[PDB]
Parts: C-alpha cells; structure tokens; sequence
C-alpha cells in the first residue's frame, strides 16, 4: 500500500488531567517510569519499551482546556514520519487543520494538525538515534535509567476512537484521504442486550491501526455511555504490545493493575471446538481470563491473545496485547470483551 | 436578575458555507439585503431592522474549516457587553477558551471565546451610535440604504442549540457560570413515535435566550437527525421578532418563503376551548398555518404567535415570531412544531 | 506636486523619558493640558488646539526602550493619510519596514514603519468626523475640556532631524522615494566659530515639512553636540503655528516658559534696512527677542516670526512660529537661532 | 573575572548582502566552504576550522532589511553561553531588547537581543556534540566533508566595532552592564594627518575581545569614512586565529586574497631595535607584509603577528593573527595599520 505522508508508526501520546495526582499512579500501575522533565514547561516523560507517555500539567495551554472537558484522558498523538515539512505541508493541502503550539529558547517547532475531538496530531521526523525530541526538549533526571523495561509492553500496538452515530464514515475520509488508511475489516458485534459496528482503519505502514466504533440502532450501550462521560469524541482504549502476555500479566498484577471480570468456564472449554489445534495452554489462559481468537486453517494458525484494564482514566480503558501470527483484530474477542463491558452496565444500574 | 458581563443584547450572528452562492438566496428569501463589504476580508453585510448577519466566505479562516465541517451553517456568534476588556477578562478568569481573529490595518481587535461546537462567541462594546463596528472594519455600498427594513423583521429574538444526550447540563452550565443565564422553562415533547427534552435558558438582560434541546431516550427523531446532518452540535433555528406576523408573513411569501405544512383543521377548531378569549383572528392564522399558544388567567392574556420555516441551510431552519404580552416560550406550539418535523420524517422514509 | 500617499498632514507626536515626571512639566509650560488617559495602557492624551501629543510610560516597550537610549525625547510621529491599507501596502513594497504595535481588545490595529532613529512612523486614516483614534483608544477624563486653546498654538508647523555626515542625502531620500517630498530650499549657515547645513524638505500635502540638518565640516558646532547629548539621529525641534506670536509669547510667560537670549540691539536697528516696509511693530518684537524675516518684493511682503525656547528635554527645543505669507524658511532666522546657540556653546565652556 | 552570562566564547557570524552572488567569492577567496543549506530558509553554512559562518539570503526578513541599509555586510553575531534560558532571562531584566526570529517545523527557537547597529546578538547554548543547531537547522550537502581546513583558520579572534564621537563609552557600558566584559586597555592612535581613539572590550572568558573604535577630535580620518560607508556603527573587521600565519597567508595567496599594502622597509630595520631577541625570521616576515609587536621584558617574550586585507565587503576587512604569548593587543601593529589605511585615504584623494 502506498504511504504518501511517509508513515513509520507512532511516536508518542500525551496525557493530561483536571486534577491533579491522578495520571502519575495510573502510569506506574501500568509499569511506566518517570524519565526526563521538560526543560521549559510543567510536562513529564513517562517511558515503558518503545513506548513514550507524556504528562501534560501545562497551564494555561491546549491541554489545561482539553482536560477541563473531557476529565482525564488522552489529550494528543504523534505519528513518525520521513519528512516533517512534506507531510505537514501535504496535509494542509489537503484540509487539515493547523495547530500552533507555543515553544521557549532552543525548544523544537513541532508542527501539528486537528484530531480526534480537537486532540493535536503531531507529525514528527526526529526520531531514534542522534538526537531525538526528548534530548532536545526534556531534561533526564540525574541518576535514572533512560530505557526502563517496565512489565514488558514494547509498543503502542493501535488505539480506538468512539465516535457519534453517523461519524464512522466522517473518520474513515479523514484516515482515508490525508494518510490512506484502508477499511482492512468491518465488524457488527451483538450483545445480550444491546450492540455496536466497527470499521478497523490500518495505516499503510502496517504498524498505525484504528478501530472506529459506533453505537448501534437500538443505542443505550458502551459507545453511548462513553460519549456520555468523555463530552465529546476520544480514545476510548490504548493497546500496548507485548511478546508474553502470561508474563505481563504476572508483573501488572504485582504492582497494582485492575483487569475486566473474566468470562465464564463456558468460553474455555468451547476453545478447542472453535481453533482446532490452536497450541496455548488453556489452563494459563483461563486463569488470568486471557481471551484467545483468530483462525486455524489447515495447519496455518494466525492467534491472538488479548486482555483488558478496568476503566482508569474517566472512560478510558487499556489493553494488552501479544500477537501470534495474526496482524488484525478478531471477532470472538470483540464480542467477548463486548460482553463483559454490557454485563458491568447491567450490573451498575444503566442497562435495562 | 444579576448582570455581571453587562450583556446587552444579540449583536451580530455570522455564517459560513462551503460552496459559494448558497447563503445569499436564503437571506434574499427572508427579507434581508447586502448593505456593506468588510475592508480586506471577503465578508459582507446583511441587515433587516436592527439584525446583522454576516456572510463569511473568507478563504483558510476559522470559519472556512468549520463550513468544510458542517456544511451551510452558523459559525459565529456576538453578544453586546458594556465594557469589552472587564467582560473579556472575567471570561478568562472564570475559564473560558480565547480565540484570535486577525485583522488587517485600522480594523477593530474583536475579543472572543470559544461556544457551541466551536463556533466563537464575540464580546463587542461598540454599537449604537457614533461609530458602530461596521462604520470602522466595513465599507458601506455606494449609495444603498443602510438601515433597510425588508419585510419586518425586527431584532434577534432567540436562537436554539441541539446537543448530544448528556449535554443539555453542559450548556447550561457554561451559560450560568459565564454569564449568570438561568433555566426559564424545563419542556418534555412527546410525538406520535418520537420525543424530546429542552431547557429555556435566560440571560439577565431580559434579550438573549438559548432553548437547549435533546433527543429522548427513544432515540430516532429530530434532534438525532439534526445532529448526524449537521456532523456535530450547533445552532439549529434562529428566531427573529416581528411586530406583525401575518404582514411579514404575506410579505416573505411573496419573496419566494417555504413555510412548513401547517397544523390539521382540528388544530384551529380546538383553539377556543385551550385559550379562552384570545381575540386573534383564528381565519387568518388557519390560512397560513400560524401557531397560537400562551395563556388566559383571569383577564390576562399573554400570547405567542410563531411559525416555521422548511429546512433551508442543511437541517438549520429559521423562525418568525411575534410576541403579545408573552415573553417566554409555549408548550402547545412547540408540540406542533414537533408533530409537524415528525410527519416530515415518516414521508421521507426515516422514521419507523 | 502629486501625493500617491494621500498624505494629510501630522497626526500626532509621541514622547518617552526614561524619568517619570520630567515631561509632564514641559508640556504644561508650553501650554497643552491632559485630557485622556489610553484604555489599556499606561499612556495619556496632552492636547493644544489641533496639537495631539502622546505621553508614552508604557513599560518593557518600544517607547521604554527608546527612551532609556535618548533621555527625554520625540520617540514617534504619525501622518495623516486617505487610506491606511493602501499607503501601508505601498510601503512595503517601496521597502519600508514594518514595526509591530500590541493593542488590547477592542483597540485599534495602527500601522506604522520605521522612521528617524527606529521611532516608529504611522500612517493614520481614521481622524476628524465621526471617532478619531483617541474616542476608540483614549478614555476621555470626566469633566475636562476636550478641546481646550491653551496659549494659541494651532497646529504641528513642522519638525526638524538632526542627522550624521553624510546622512542628510539618505533622509531626503527615503521621503523622496516613500512619500514624494521635495527638496524645496538648502541652507549654508555660519557662525563665528562654526557652522551647517540643512535641506528644507516639503510634503505633497502643503503641511508636513522637514528640515535637515547636518554639522560643517568644521565640526564642533551645536548639531555635533545633539549628536552627541541625544545619543543618535532624532528630532531637534518641533515648532507650532500660532496665528498671534506676540499675544502666545505673553501667555507663555506667564506660565513659565524660558525662551532663548535675545539678539543684540543691532539686529533691532538693521530690521529696515533689510525688510523695507515690513509693517511690524518693532518695539514689541525686540522687548520680546522675536525674529523676523522673509522678503519685500516690490510691494509683496511674505513675513516669517519665529521664537524659540531653551533646551528642554535633554538637547532638544521648540519652536512658536506666526507665518504672514511666507510658507517656507528663512535664512536670517536660521543665522540668528544659530549665532544664538552658538554663544550658549561659549558661555558653557564647550567651544573654542 | 566573573562571568554571570556563563559566556563560552563566539559560535557564528551572519552575513547578508542586497546583491546576490557578493558573499560567495568573499568566503571562497578567505578558504571557507559551504557544507550545508537551512532545511527551510535560503540559509547556507561556511565552515573552515571551528569558524562557522551564515549566508543569510533569505527574503523579507531582519537580514535583507539590514542589507538594504548596510550593503554587503556582518548582520548577526552569536555568543555562546552554558544555558541560553538563564542568560536570556538575566539579559531582558537588565534591560536588553529581545528580537523574534521566526522558525518552521522542527526548527530550534534560538534567542536573541538587538546589538551593534541593530544586528541581533544570539545567545546558543547548543554547541560541540550530540547535535549543535546546524544538525537540527541545516541540512548537509550529499557527501561534503563536513569539518574542512580551508586555509588553517581555527576561531574568530575578535571583532571590532566602529562607533560615532562619544559612542565607546556607550558600547563599554553596553558589554559591562550584560555580560561583564572590561576595559582592558586604551589607545589614542596618531597618523601623519588623523587619528584614533579605542578601547579595547574584553569578555570574562578570555575569548571574546571587542576593541571599541572611534575618530579622533580633528575628524577626516578613516573612522569617519567607515561610518559614511557603512551608512552607520557596525562591525569594521573580523579575526580569524590561526597556529601559523605564514603558511596561512601562503595559502590564502593562491586562492585570491587581496592583502593590504605592506610597510616601507624602515619598520622592519628598527624591529631589533624595538623588539630585542624576538626571535622571528624578519626575512619572511618583511616579504609577506605581517606586523610584530608585543614586548621583550628580561627574557620573557609575549608576541603578536598580524596582518590585513583589503576592505572585500563595503568598507569591512578581515584580519588574520598568530599570538605567541600575547593575549592582548599591540599598539605598533595598531599605528602601522593606521598608516596604512592613511596613506590609501591619500591615494585615493578623499584626505587632504
Ligand atoms: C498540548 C496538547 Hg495535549
Ligand atoms: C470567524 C468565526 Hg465564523
Ligand atoms: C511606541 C512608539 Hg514611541
Ligand atoms: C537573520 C538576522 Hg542577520
Ligand atoms: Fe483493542
Ligand atoms: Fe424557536
Ligand atoms: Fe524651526
Ligand atoms: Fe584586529
């Protein structure tokens, strides 16, 4: 697939809350640690892996407002690309809309453009060796691991965007027509109760990936209520990358991660039934509630292991993936995880 | 009621449309003409009686990317104040956003906030006369009249928002805490199929006032078809004030007006029995399908004559409305007001 | 002679001083009064028949960092032109460069480029009828006479710059090329020690006019001293037209005013021998050291009175001047204000 | 000495020119060569030893402004400084005046203040390795070699500063009260028909000198003639340091400069005399033009080798020195060169 914006997966998010302490133990719940400080501003690096966080507590700024809105929450994304200027400049041909963001005595111009509910899109070109953006901008604390492995998330491996009935197509354009992102799949999941659609947009360079999702026609489900306690459009979960899931798990559990309440025995004993042959041990699987999916066409098998966070940030939820084989996203576990979510509204009082 | 921005009434409301020659018949239609050209920005004026509406076509503008957004629509918004840099001030203080509008050589620095769906909000303390701000940032057309009076209409007697479920609160909130606005009227409208819920929020000028409505939990009517058509919140009828509506109604006729399908005959003969005693020539209103509604306690009678307008700008439709004693807003015609949207969207094939 | 600026005249003059209260007294002793004080900013209003002229204490600005550098000083100058956007945009494209102005809400956005030792020069097109720039900046003072005579000065007469060797060529050049002035007279004048040069510089408008001045090669004479004592090219002089030069003497006097030492009894004595016929009333020039000049041709006399003051703010001085037909300069004046300063120079040890 | 400023010696030169094709020959001509070109601006690097120098062409900017006025000319400086956030804030307190220079995408916000003749003065903080500002700004030519050795030219040395009668006390102050540079010595120079007054400005580091020139009380000298030139105060020669000037000069030869004319063979008969056990081969000095000075004190020799070329931008000239042992400046070297620009006054009939 072609890559005209010259695309390399994504560089960081940014995070940012009304109240203050409330980000910093989320982050080390989820093995993050606190690297450099910005050198000018009230801003924080948080890293895992590849995996960079940064904490916003910037006052007065884009930030400051966007957490006044939507609580906290993912305020910002940054992709990689080739060349900074021929993409921002591409991308204002295009339509996009600019954003300038303020900068103090030898700091970097980061250039920017509208998102997701007004949440900037940064398109950076400074990456990797040398100098990248965290050398010049931030200023490492004196003593720490610049590279800490945390409970082993690599990657920010895709990310979600809850969006208002109507708005999965308005979504798609956008990907679409200024990044050519392609509809790779199109899901319909049902619940006991109620339900949702989804259309997964994948970026050409095989590593940005965005699942659209979309309340259904009987509404009173988990996109509405999002919408609802986000105000507004968002990133309604983050998924990170792992090679051992089992293993991950064990290291969240020991330093304070909440997973979603597991399915029923039912689900595991059905598994053999539905991937002949799949390989993992149920018996691992089943009692930390890992959710197993994907195919298993004669002797060619594409798995997927997924396991999700309770709601830590307003709405927002985490994920924590491990990849076997398969690059794209799975139904059974849609619906699982669909499920689960449907069940805590039943349980709280808001569904039926 | 306290005051503390010193609001003085609409000033001026401002559209935008993404292609060129939509705008200009639909004021044409409704009794405005184009009276003077703003001096470096491609932006003109449109009046009738007091009210000024601006047609904004200025090219890579905040008001171009909220029309690529929105289609036909209302971006912009003004309220008079009595001293600009307090009210300005305090908006900043109490946390509203501020938005920077650029301007060419010997043109006013027009301060404003961000409003509903992002459209600014202009706090202006420069009306009246001496030099208005159209005397200093526009130039008047060679030899027009400059204060026409088209067919009537007077001044800006409200103007609605239709937000998303969860929303009305927000609203409300953000006028009461800026400008000190209070809910006037709580409405609960039910349809054939359909319903809605609206709060009739007042500012303490006794002139500005915003009904904020939503869709019910039924889902499926009105305000969720306004809301998908138009890709976001905003401003869905504008309502301005006439001293004679069956006159401005005879006059907008001629122009080329299409007024929505009026009420049953039922309607017209149930009148007397709901509004004892009115007085209101019940022939003239039944032939042009205007809607009677307020109240007769003791003597007193206190009426609303309105009527509607198809959709014009997209799903934004407009409103004419005369007021005789009644300052406030009606149950029964905006129940008729509903039943009439309503049969619209069972003959376009939307509804059930 | 063609004006393709629309040059109208001065506008206004702006001063800075480094030590708070040092101008305030000087404008009072030259008859202006404080009439409004600016909206936002810490600068006030001082007015004299058509005379406006600003008093700059703004802090951390272009004024505050001028004045630090002159001492108390003439830091900007203002023209009167048709149309602010066109005079501007010719500017820039003939090469001037342009100087920013903050402003806060609701000012107005005043062009203006660089002129005379960086102070800024403006071009001004809302004056007069309707609002002037001070009923849209300026707060007027409760009570105070708005338009107050003081002691008879009218207008802004013209200004004078004193120049570096060499540099009288690259002012008459950029009012040539900007503006199309013109040089319309020079000057050789000699002292007993020491002397100058100057070009008479006309604007296209019959109002604004431009003496420049340049030491001998000599050197050691007062424009060398201004040089120095000013700490850069600036403005020397600033003179008022006043229709009654000996009646505007009086009232200076009485409010303190320091004029310069008169001539000798000789020049008194001479006046008829070099002016047949000039009519004026001796006796009351010399009891108030006056000068007079100008030409007696064959019956048509073009009379000029001039009258200076001491130094006032650090080396420069003003000017109270009556024309009586003649609308130039003249060169005996010129000698006698130069014998003039040429003897402060000796009395205070500084020359020869 | 104290250093407040945390000042590190000199890190760039700006030139900028009104004719295109000026400054290219110039640099090629004195051994440097263009290494990269500004990733966004029409900005080019030129590099020889530590020496980099900037090519700033580009359009509607601070440098073609100060071009149009100057001609061919230094139009920005750059100190280096440990934190350029402390330095710049230390700067703005004591009254310095900040200059904005614009920057695209990804580009370092580098500070500045106004300086000589308005030429900003940068403070950069981003030096040596990791990525000084031309990794992050420039982009290096497709195999240069990117540290040339041109002609042996390591650093600037120092630079001067001509300014008008009565400005070197002025400039002291400017470099005292900032940075707390002193005067480390003085100079009252006389040729045959003029002369010269300097300071020479030294900087806490003991790498930044500054020697501060003005005309003497006659006038006509070659002062004055820089400041007619210049069309005002400006840098009048730049220094290069070199370990060994005649194998500098041997190749500065053969590429094309153009060395002033050398002294008559009476100086190099008396340098025993004046010099006793210098030491230096007179023969190669005599034959190349270079000038000794320094001192002889019982055994303890401290010398100085320069020489000058001819003036290659306007009225501007380079210098190329060797210290051995000396620190400081020579007042022979300083008569000599006076001399020699004298007598070329002379030649060219502009003296007497
Ligand atoms: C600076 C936008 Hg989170
Ligand atoms: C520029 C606001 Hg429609
Ligand atoms: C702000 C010009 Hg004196
Ligand atoms: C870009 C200033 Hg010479
Ligand atoms: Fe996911
Ligand atoms: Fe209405
Ligand atoms: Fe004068
Ligand atoms: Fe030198």
């Amino acid at each position: 697939y072609e890559n005209p914006m010259g695309l390399m997966g994504f560089e960081f998010i940014e995070f940012a809350s009304p109240t203050p302490g409330t980000l910093e133990p989320i982050f080390e719940i989820m093995g993050f640690t606190k690297v450099a400080t910005h050198r000018s501003k009230n801003v924080h690096l948080y890293r895992q892996g590849e995996i960079n966080l940064i904490l916003n507590n910037e006052p007065n700024s884009i930030a400051s407002y966007f957490a006044a809105e939507h609580g906290p929450s993912v305020c910002g994304m940054a992709f990689r690309v080739k060349d900074s200027q021929k993409a921002y400049n591409r991308a204002l041909e295009l339509g996009a809309q600019p954003i300038h963001i303020d900068t103090g005595p030898m700091e970097l111009n980061l250039p920017a453009i509208k998102g997701i509910g007004g949440a900037p899109l940064y398109l950076i070109d400074r990456f990797g060796e040398g100098s990248s953006i965290y050398d010049i901008d931030f200023v490492y604390l004196e003593g720490v691991e610049r590279n800490p492995v945390g409970a082993g998330l690599k990657v920010i491996d895709h990310l979600t965007h809850n969006v208002y009935r109507g708005r999965m197509v308005y979504w798609a354009n956008f990907y679409e027509k200024l990044f050519n992102f392609r509809e790779a799949r199109y899901f319909d999941i049902k619940g006991e109760y109620t339900g949702l659609t989804s259309k997964a947009m994948s970026a050409p360079d095989g590593m940005i990936r965005i699942p659209l999702n979309e309340e259904s026609s009987k509404g009173a489900g988990q996109i509405e209520e999002f919408l609802m306690q986000f105000n507004g459009e968002g990133i309604q979960h983050v998924a990170f990358l792992t090679d051992d899931l089992v293993k991950t798990w064990d290291a969240l559990k020991k330093i304070g991660m909440r997973f979603m309440t597991a399915p029923p025995d039912t689900y595991y004993e059905m598994l053999e039934g539905r991937l002949p042959d799949h390989g993992e041990p149920v018996d691992q699987l089943q009692a930390r509630g890992i959710l197993l999916d994907g195919s298993s066409v004669e002797g060619d098998k594409r798995l997927l292991l997924q396991i999700f966070s309770e709601t830590l940030m307003g709405p927002v939820f985490f994920e924590f993936i491990q990849r076997k084989g398969d690059d794209g996203f799975g139904e059974g576990n849609f619906k699982a995880l669909f499920e689960s979510i449907e069940r805590d509204q039943v349980r709280r009082g808001v569904l039926a």
